């Protein structure tokens, strides 16, 4: 019934610079044999976790010495002395002292870069789709940083709730993100209204892209 808290959950890093991730346990992890069984794992997308560290300090096979573990009591740290590109991954701590173990929530490492405002585009539903008796309106937020962004939909100035889903790519090798937000309406409802607008908030200002159908 232990809770493991990792911090931060999202870690921007700079290549060649150090990084560190903290892990806190809600209970003492000292085992009666005198050891602390606290392990660290790396997970790349599509792959299984791979153990980096066990018993707080010890490095597992194939783990470069730029990784190190420290800590005591309930507070533990994974350190990377000089981040390399292959270190961009997820990291999990896991207490092993108390059966049956507990994982932290995971930390995602990303590459830090300068703020970049999105380019915003809006796409009306196609005539081909409108024959199908549903309408999708797509708002595209292209090549922005950081990942956090807010997209609000208005139909004839009425703010929409539910009816929209967002998707984001992984960070690219200009280190930016892109995002889509798709508003789904029935065609009866689409034909009932005139102005369709996507409003985007980011570390830019607040940009609206809109069109008039009908």
């Amino acid at each position: 019934v232990k809770g493991m808290t990792q911090s931060p959950l999202f870690l921007p890093v700079t290549l060649g610079q150090p990084a560190s991730i903290s892990c806190r346990s809600s209970q003492s992890l000292v085992h009666s044999d005198g050891n602390i069984y606290l392990s660290w794992f790396q997970q790349r997308p599509g792959q299984s976790p791979r153990r980096l560290i066990y018993k707080v300090f010890d490095r597992d096979s194939g783990v470069p010495d730029r990784f190190s573990g420290s800590g005591s009591g309930t507070d533990f740290t994974l350190k990377i002395s000089r981040v390399e590109a292959e270190d961009v991954a997820h990291y999990y701590c896991m207490q092993a002292t108390h059966w049956p173990g507990t994982f932290g929530g995971g930390t995602k490492l990303t590459v830090l870069r300068t703020v970049a405002a999105p380019s915003v585009f809006l796409f009306p539903p196609s005539s081909e789709e409108l024959q199908a008796n549903k309408a999708t309106l797509v708002c595209l937020i292209s090549d922005f940083y950081p990942g956090a962004v807010t997209v609000a939909w208005k139909a004839d100035s009425s703010p929409s709730k539910a009816g929209v889903e967002t998707t984001t790519p992984s960070k690219q090798s200009n280190n930016k993100y892109s995002l889509s937000s798709v508003l789904s309406l029935t065609p009866e409802q689409w034909k009932s209204h005139r102005s369709y607008s996507c409003q985007v908030t980011h570390e830019g200002s607040t940009v609206e892209k809109t069109f008039a159908p009908t």
